[PDB]
């Protein structure tokens, strides 16, 4: 009588800087996506999300204490006893992953890790925790980061981001050229990112007035995370839902009627103008379904100087496919061919380069011959592969499997074997047996290093 495997799941993401205070007795509004912003319909209150991922900062509770509160809260809402997938804490930064009991046998390869940011003085409370796992055929990653505080420290926040994405060891370790920004079908990155509204301190009361009027436009135009992202300084190739809720920091505790922005000994004589510190971003592989269903803040949880933030997503997932052939052999009906491909690189290096193709649809990664270096008009390096690239042999040829897969590409130096650029190509093509354009930007350490473009021709069993 087996339940069919899902094609889509819903995921709840929560971030809350708890301000080193215990929570109030009731926090269900958080998990219901109720308050300000893009909120969830009342008619969905009893429908459980498939996965709940809860990130805290300045969390004063034990793992045991917080798990008990979380599981009781979800049982009250849904009448379901959720299973603990993973819990990991670095200092007072914590991530909890809970899942419906029906998903226990769909989840495998659970990993946790942390990154400590800063050196000496700036090492010891900021960094990130994360969790990854497989959900049937779909790889999921989750990062909760508490970045450097202070309105004048946006560059340090951007440096913290680059250290976390380089050093957090999640996902398939065989994907050696790839950082967490390429290892997952869906990656969610959330936390107290600590970016501020960059307006003069003497405009504090003006800002509060704007908030009371629910007029966020002239504040969001100065939000450091939106401006740094627009300038490609941080979170390149991530998405965020439009913000339609009030700044979530810095509140007087025990009400939400008052923003506490003035400099005090307790703040290091820093101002904390109202800001959207608490954020949820994501990055999914090309042409995979991901839709943000909610993004908002609670109004009734007041123990911290931050309000909790929620976001919910409908995310596409795939099945664990088994044919008569693969896994454990190739299906010769299938092939992936790359035609007239070239990489354009920002590097000044004059080494030869080769490609590596990594995918779950291959028995193991494939290494190309070296390309032929030319100079582009505007000074650049162009690495030409012609029709020289290997024919990739997928393990399963069924189009219902193969059209849902992705090929990770690394371009590596022949001299050093180091990646100069990583990217991802979807096989969700408009046509099979047809030459079609392909394209990915290439990044390294999450910054743009080039592009890969050319044509693909996909052979399936149909
Ligand atoms: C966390 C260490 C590790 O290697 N995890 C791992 C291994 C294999 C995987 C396959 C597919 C998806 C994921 Cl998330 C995997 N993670």
């Amino acid at each position: 009588m087996e339940q069919p495997e899902p094609d889509m799941i819903t995921i709840f993401i929560g971030t809350w800087n708890m301000g080193n205070a215990p929570p109030p007795k009731k926090i269900t509004s958080w998990f219901l996506s109720k308050g300000q912003g893009k909120t969830r319909d009342d008619s969905a209150d009893y429908i459980p999300h498939d996965i709940y991922v809860i990130g805290t900062q300045e969390d004063p509770l034990s793992e045991k204490e917080w798990l008990e509160i979380l599981k009781h809260s979800l049982q009250e809402i849904t009448s379901v006893t959720f299973k603990t997938v993973a819990i990991h804490t670095l200092w007072n930064i914590r991530i909890v992953v809970l899942a419906k009991p029906e998903h226990e046998n769909r989840i495998s390869h659970i990993c946790t890790d942390n990154v400590k940011t800063g050196i000496a003085n700036t090492l010891g409370n900021k960094g990130a925790v994360g969790v990854s796992f497989m959900f049937n055929g779909t790889s999921l990653g989750f990062v909760n980061s508490h970045l450097t505080s202070g309105s004048e420290k946006k560059l340090r926040r951007n440096q913290n981001y680059m250290n976390i994405l380089r050093f957090l060891a999640l996902g398939d370790k065989k994907l050696s050229p790839f950082n967490i920004t390429h290892r997952f079908t869906h990656l969610f990155w959330f936390g107290d990112l600590n970016y501020r509204v960059d307006l003069p301190t003497w405009e504090a009361e003006t800002i509060i007035q704007k908030i009371k009027q629910q007029q966020y436009a002239d504040l969001l135009s100065h939000d450091q995370l939106l401006t740094e992202r627009r300038e490609q300084k941080v979170f390149l190739h991530f998405e965020e839902e439009e913000i339609t809720f009030a700044p979530t920091y810095r509140f007087e505790r025990l009400t939400r009627d008052k923003y506490a922005y003035t400099k005090q000994k307790a703040t290091g004589m820093k101002y904390n103008l109202p800001s959207w510190c608490d954020r949820v971003l994501w990055k999914s592989y090309p042409l995979v379904h991901v839709v943000c269903q909610s993004y908002g803040s609670t109004s009734d949880i007041m123990t911290s100087d931050h309000s909790p933030v929620f976001a919910t997503f409908e995310a596409g997932v795939t099945s664990q496919f088994v044919s008569k052939n693969g896994p454990g052999t190739v299906d010769s009906q299938g092939q992936i061919e790359f035609l007239r491909c070239y990489a354009t690189l920002k590097t000044k290096s004059q080494t030869k380069f080769y490609l590596e193709f990594h995918s779950s649809c291959l028995e193991s990664f494939v290494k190309s011959q070296e390309g032929e270096n030319e100079e582009g008009s505007e000074g650049e390096l162009v690495v030409k592969f012609g029709e020289t690239l290997p024919k990739l042999k997928p393990i399963i040829s069924d189009p219902e499997y193969l059209l849902d897969q992705h090929i990770l590409i690394s371009i590596k130096s022949s001299d050093s074997d180091e990646s100069y650029g990583e990217g991802c190509i979807a096989l969700r093509l408009e046509a099979t047996e047809t030459q079609l354009p392909i394209y990915t930007p290439l990044t390294h350490h999450g910054e743009l290093t080039g592009h890969f473009q050319g044509e693909i021709k996909l052979q399936t069993s149909q």
